[PDB]
């Protein structure tokens, strides 16, 4: 049961079940995984694609033979197994000369680098089919407040991806970015710490159809956020691009436990509303197998994953269906929160008396929402306790 | 010393230092205030001004005798005092008829209401001479993934604020909205949690030009965010119509803290940067006097919110002035990061060998940023201890 | 299905469903109840009995004679309904008098009122039948630093809960102290405000056996801690005397959501917990129907608190039922967690070449947990989706 | 102004001025240290002493005679330079074979083996002087529910303690233990998650006497709790055997900022906690110079650890000697906080109609604890603005 399609989209990045387990506080316990080896137990498992950074494929550092050994060899396993690859991204945080940031690092220079090793891997990406490029500016920000001027740090990150949107224009690609949100982790704060702040930055650029955003469950929930909320705005401004699924335990480290750990009421949500908007994106997991885990444990957590979108399509579908949720949904007025509240306009609703004078506040106030009784219904469907 | 002045701009809203003490779990311990008495007093304590929702200065369901007569009171001390009015508010969140909202209830009668509550208040604000409206939206949100689509309520929020703009260009008005976002409470998630969110939703109002933010120190804070930061994302996008200014400790509950108490670093660097960045609006204390307090302490918890921000500015002042500072600054390379990344264009820096095959990461990555001195030296700034 | 029977003893306290709705920004939503009415209506749902504090029961300031009618009235309403009163409790935190705590106020002549209030009530606890007499200490606490030495409160805290025990003891009740914990809200900080911390006090009590602890699933969670992780030590402790239950979303306001609201899989990992170890207490819901909601909101609220717990206890009893969970608890080595250590002794451990010089330590570091298999096991079992 | 003495007891971990600046998601930003080398740097600076876990001194795996060497090596910087080694500890946490813990891990054999590891520090740490032996749990504790039972894995950790307390009495050693608490990471929740936790378990040991705790500022700070409260709890039991200092900017990751970054209203009140105290430990850093910085960084912030506790004591001195600070706390009544409630006994509080019904609690209400005028002669204290 609950077994995973080629239309379930659901994508891995290679360092998710690659991550060989190095915390802050501890050695690796797992040995690193060959990309092609990952490939071929993902398809095993139901997967339809993998994603990368440039330096999850390529080691850093790599003489051109070599880079295109290692895309020779990957090409070869998605060949052999179908699988796509959707999405793409570039690792600027990892190395030593990223510690104050890419694209917002206070040495020009560095900036400079950060932006052509991104445009190397955006040819990459577009070589490999990717229809979304990813940023995750995780070294960008600070742990104290002289160290860096936000002001002039969101000038520079509007540069960087004004001269993203130039190149991929003047290529005549037709890939378009996702920028993904963290509040903080490895900066003490991070730039863009939420959906929202991305969003609004996304308005200033100069060709902002071509941005959108990646948010990812547990870094909302880093800063105690509503995810189903969050995703619902990106949805509104046509702007979820992509998606990082996992799970978190609230305001702690980023955990990347499996999809459907963490908070699971907040995951049914989830769910229900990519499904129920049509979202047609990736289903991508960007999770870590707990360092506990061997091998076996690492492919278990990513079957979950995936397991745990399918019980909770299933679950919500129903919700939605059963007619006693649809009277339960009319009678706390979901249908009237959908319907315009003054198509008639301004002026008619200035001279509406119905809407002052002889609007009846104790009696509006009177009256129940009913808001437990249809949770309480989601509850029983979530765990399959209808009766 | 660190005497208020007319040019400082303080103002305080009535329901501040008037709050009565009643808490989720508490009887009031005060009194109620007349406003007379709180401009009175206010003014002897050198504030510029205050603000009020409707309902703290016209008491709910009042006959338009009483309102007029509320009115001119309130206008006598402000004559007597030369006290301002530079922001008002609608309370679109005490009586029970919003418990689901006021812009965004599920009920469109109450959202046509809530309307028309505004919109006579706006008229009252203009009459006082306001430039601001603010709203605040606390009970805009849900407890239940249910009961509120948060799509449909953001075009109920968009539909609604559409209108206070038509109505607001239609009378002529010079005023301008700030939306006050606010992660949590009373509602278990509120729409619109953070500046961020708040930013994203008004570039997609019909007018955006009329509409900015009104962050609050707390409210960010709640969420584990970086209030200066946030500051600093809405100067970069023209948005800081007002602020409010107040302390909190942390992911809790709204604590409404005098200014400076909670997080007092944060206070010094937002205070930097109002200053820096020559914000011009009012700084406006949304404070609570702690329910332990006695009139007494309620002025001298008022003084202190002033006399707080009036140190941190000296001491930012003397940060910022101090060659030794500036040296360090430098050697941080802040002078850098406001230097464009690529002024040079697309074409030039991908032809530069200085950006990518010539560029030497180990030698950049060997640099340190100094960021430890730096911040020593605002430390010993903010404490008064050079030396 | 999952109907409440009197085995399960399912409690509310009166200021549950008798709460009218008013919180930090807006007024009552719903008219008082009167005590009789909860019994009748909580009996109807299959309830076991009800708790009180003092002032639920007695308005503040009642004669004697009133005082008796309404026990009266209310002991007629549990005859009625075979409702059962397990646990009574202080009001020490609604009237002003308490605005700064009641038995570590700095007022010596509060701290004394408080105790004399407490004892009146101890009396009628036990005169009711009452097994657990609780203390939530919530406003035992500060908003500032200089105005609460913590040491000092601690001895008067201590000296209030000696007397207590001195009081029953000298009275000859069997009554037993449930010392309830939370972190904070409505002070800044409360004073005991973990499991941890009040675990720690009552150990330096006079009669440490007879104070126990009331943990409450949401306070912990004001902290972001592991609820079942600290009942686990409450239980290892000998010391978890009663249970409040309720749902929280992380680190936020005091919710007080229904049960299995929240963090649905801290709530099954809750049940499992005491369940398995057999906690015999009252399952005591300390929740908050929304303010959203009309009296019929408030009995659906009511009877969702006990539905989920039956759900939660059924699956979780499935879970360890099943033979293919009970292979992956051995797969993962949970039976030796449960072996002594060294049962051999110290020196034989010394003495042990197989404990370190021959130790294979990369052989063991090998071994996968396969904690990742067991945890989607637990997933399914919640779900009911095995298969 | 502000130099360090050796009266200071300032003490350093070889780990921390030794970090090399590898986080979840980035390498080593410094070459490693040479132990060495930090003793003579941090005796320049002004530190009294170093702390090391067996790993930091002699790399894992060593050979007898590499360990000889090392230690030499050590004890003659030691020597040259007039430093001290007050505490050591063990690392039980980078290892894998630590992956699931070391006390507390489900395999017995990895169990035994902590053991053996650590009782062979203890005699290394007793033979370079050290009072105490710090024990961090750091791996003990699950990410999922079913992994580890709790009341199990307690029974291990009590077992372990057990047989360390028999190894030191058997030796005939003065050393005692210090069990540092943290909330989580880098396990999902870890065992003895706070202060309170660790005062309990504690109480349970064999022999009580022989451990106290090692809170550390950043830990209880990850759990939003107030670190001056918990070390008033751990002094008040007579608890504090050592004390990690550092800063921490509320619920995220551990920062391991230097002391007085993060919460430094925090940091004013801790010390004032701990020279009002008499506390005569080590003032101990367990901090982490950011990556971004080099070696004269690492330096910087090393000083800047020792010169923000020496100007907080100098504030915290002169709010405490200040008459009008004297007299504010009178009017607050921190003066009858610190007197019996009733040292007239039970009896005579039961008689007494003062305590009841002679007792004005609307007059007790009345009273203002004038809290906020000593919060602001507390901030005007900590920043030298007095006047
Ligand atoms: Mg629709
Ligand atoms: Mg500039
Ligand atoms: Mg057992
Ligand atoms: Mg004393
Ligand atoms: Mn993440
Ligand atoms: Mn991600
Ligand atoms: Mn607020
Ligand atoms: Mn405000
Ligand atoms: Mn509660
Ligand atoms: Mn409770
Ligand atoms: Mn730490
Ligand atoms: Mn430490
Ligand atoms: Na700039
Ligand atoms: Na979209
Ligand atoms: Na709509
Ligand atoms: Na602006
Ligand atoms: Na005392
Ligand atoms: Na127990
Ligand atoms: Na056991
Ligand atoms: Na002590």
């Amino acid at each position: 049961n609950y077994a995973p399609t080629p239309v379930d989209r659901f994508t891995f990045g290679l360092w998710t079940v690659g991550w060989q387990g190095r915390d802050p506080f501890g050695d690796a316990t797992r040995r690193a995984l060959d990309p092609v080896e990952s490939v071929r137990r993902l398809a095993e498992l139901g997967a339809h694609g993998v994603t990368f950074h440039d330096d999850d494929l390529i080691p850093f550092g790599s003489s051109d033979s070599e880079r295109e050994e290692h895309v020779k060899r990957f090409r070869q396993a998605l060949d052999d197994t179908g699988m796509k690859v959707p999405m793409a991204t570039t690792n600027l945080f990892t190395h030593p000369v990223f510690k104050d940031g890419g694209f917002t690092a206070n040495d020009r220079d560095v900036r400079r680098y950060a932006l052509r090793k991104t445009i190397r891997n955006i040819d990459l990406a577009v070589e490999l089919g990717a229809e979304t490029y990813v940023a995750w500016g995780g070294r960008e920000g600070a742990e104290s407040g002289g160290a860096k001027d936000v002001r002039d740090a969101l000038d520079r990150m509007k540069e960087a991806f004004d001269l993203l949107g130039e190149y991929v224009t003047s290529q005549g690609y037709d890939i378009r970015f996702a920028i993904e949100p963290k509040p903080n982790q490895p900066r003490g704060d991070i730039l863009l710490p939420t959906v929202g702040h991305a969003l609004a930055f996304i308005e200033r650029l100069e060709r902002p159809e071509l941005y959108g955003v990646n948010p990812e469950v547990g870094h909302e929930q880093m800063a105690g956020l509503n995810f189903p909320h969050g995703i619902a705005q990106a949805l509104w401004a046509g702007k979820l691009f992509h998606i990082d699924l996992n799970g978190q335990n609230g305001i702690k480290y980023d955990q990347d436990l499996r999809f459907g750990a963490g908070d699971l009421r907040a995951a049914f949500w989830l769910v229900d509303l990519l499904e129920s908007a049509g979202y047609s994106g990736p289903r991508h997991f960007d999770f870590k197998p707990p360092r506990t885990e061997d091998f076996d444990g690492v492919w278990a957590s990513a079957a979950g994953c995936m397991r745990n979108y399918l019980i909770l399509k299933e679950r919500a579908a129903a919700f939605r269906a059963d007619p006693e949720v649809q009277e339960a949904l009319r009678a706390s007025r979901l249908d009237e929160l959908a319907r315009p509240t003054a198509a008639d306009g301004l002026q008619a609703l200035l001279d509406d008396r119905s809407a002052f004078e002889e609007f009846d506040v104790d009696a509006a106030a009177a009256r129940g929402m009913a808001f437990e009784r249809l949770d309480q219904l989601a509850m029983d469907h979530l765990l399959g306790a209808r009766g």
